[PDB]
């Protein structure tokens, strides 16, 4: 916790730090994906996937949020049997 | 948006794919990133990535950031043509 030598790259670090964890400590967004029905997570995942490449969408740093997304449905589901 | 019919579903898709795009259109953020001093941009990434490693902790949805930082700069440099 307690240590600090490059002041200047620890401070450009803690911003995004706190984006790192503001992003998972979104309630709004764990709400509201909280909400996916529970009788096909699956189909419901099918269809954004199937959306953003349906319409060839693939900018940079995208599929890695995908993969975190992607990656709480299946551990929710994997915490809740 | 053209053709849909779970508008609910697609709505909650959109909300994603907004946060993905709208973060690319974060110009204050692209700033903060472009002040890296010139000297080895690579050597302030050093430090963040080695520090990452070095206490063995790796918090959900940190990584994301690291590709889409990490990705994003290098091939931004790359990209001298």
């Amino acid at each position: 916790g307690p240590g600090s030598m490059d002041a200047s790259t620890k401070k450009l670090s803690e911003s995004l730090k706190r984006i790192g964890d503001e992003l998972d400590s979104n309630m709004e967004l764990q709400r509201m994906i909280a909400a996916v029905d529970t009788d096909s997570p699956r189909e419901v995942f099918f269809r954004v996937a199937a959306d953003m490449f349906s319409d060839g969408n693939f900018n940079w740093g995208r599929v890695v949020a995908l993969f975190y997304f992607a990656s709480k449905l299946v551990l929710k589901a994997l915490s809740t049997k």
